[PDB]
């Protein structure tokens, strides 16, 4: 079965999540905070982390932020919200793969993490190499990203989506297919494709418009 | 006049490696991608492949899942980039000997695949006998590890490194003898490659018991029961 890590410091939640995941099917790994996390991780190698947000000792975002300094790609799902001020989530910017926010029953849950674990196992390749849109150069295989031969800073899920925007570039790819090829959904009413694309046009634009959303279409990346 | 493959996506850096490495005494054949690289193993085995993990068509994971499951022992050493921990770790579990990150002195790598070629296909161990430490057996001339009778699948360098602390069972040995018994160095080097294989090997043993490789923390690390 494939191992998950359950991060929460609500020793109740942490409890439920580990049932739940367990009689799912997964083998459940558990932290209360962010440096039990890491040790776990570290430890025991999981295949997914289920990575609450607020913690004590070290908490959820300082945690994303050691995996991937530490060149971590282990799948991660925050639980967290969306802030009051400014709508930032909180996990996602600093390398997070996807999101939940409680409440959220267990089925929301266990697709998000058999779509982690998708994409994780996937080994497909592609034949591209090095895909240029105007100013914009996307290294394939190399996972980097230069504007106007400068880089572009982007988590492990910015790439990816990136990189299938360039694969098929020029193309419109619906929010449901990019759910698919991105983040490996088979199944879902949420937002995190929109998030993602306005990280990308956040940090691309730091230029022309080289990501255009096309409202009821998708999204494409286009040399404006 | 050993022939060596490189195989790298960057033709910079393939360039690079091919001029250097045939100054250095090597007869080199190069591929740009893993099918190029399958396909160039295929039509004339090299001795030694030098693989770069991230690349399109088929990476370099591929290519050494590929060349395992054929039962292709050819010695292979990864490349990747520093940051790119995970890859060239799933490299050298799919079945390479050995890693050198991106960027890298010429030397290092001559010196990496002159090692390969002393270790390649066969172990600096004379037991013929199956050697047991508890519940293992290890099989060095069958070059089968069991575990209460049944079989651990081990790459081949990971069979290598189980079977010179077997060949050594209770004796400690250091990281430095270890990079010289197991993967033939002859040279002082930066690496975490024997820790990285200590942790597979010890992950695979424990498996199913008890541990039976322990690390002796700034001495080395040893085989045996309790
Ligand atoms: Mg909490
Ligand atoms: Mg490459």
């Amino acid at each position: 079965s494939p191992r998950v890590l359950v991060v929460d410091d609500d020793s109740d939640v942490l409890a439920s999540l580990e049932r739940g995941l367990r009689l799912s099917g997964f083998e459940v790994a558990t932290a209360v905070d962010g440096a039990e996390a890491l040790r776990s991780a570290t430890e025991n190698r999981p295949d997914a982390i289920v990575l609450d947000i607020n913690m004590p000792v070290l908490d959820g975002v300082s945690v994303v932020t050691a995996l991937r300094a530490m060149d971590n790609d282990v799948p991660v799902c925050v639980l967290s919200a969306r802030s009051s001020v400014d709508d930032r989530v909180a996990g996602l910017e600093a390398g997070a793969d996807d999101y939940l926010v409680k409440p959220f029953v267990l089925a929301e849950l266990v697709a998000r993490v058999k779509a982690l674990l998708r994409r994780r196992g996937s080994t497909a390749t592609s034949s591209s190499e090095t895909i240029t849109v105007g100013p914009l150069e996307v290294d394939i295989p190399g996972r980097r990203a230069r504007v106007n031969g400068v880089d572009v800073d982007l988590t492990k899920r910015e790439f990816d989506l990136l990189a299938v925007l360039a694969e098929h570039k020029t193309a419109v790819l619906s929010r449901a297919q990019l759910l698919e090829l991105v983040w490996g959904y088979d199944f879902a009413d949420t937002n995190v494709v929109d998030v993602f694309i306005g990280y990308l046009r956040r940090k691309l634009e730091a230029g022309p418009r080289l990501l255009h959303t096309v409202r009821g279409v998708g999204f494409v990346l286009r040399m404006q």
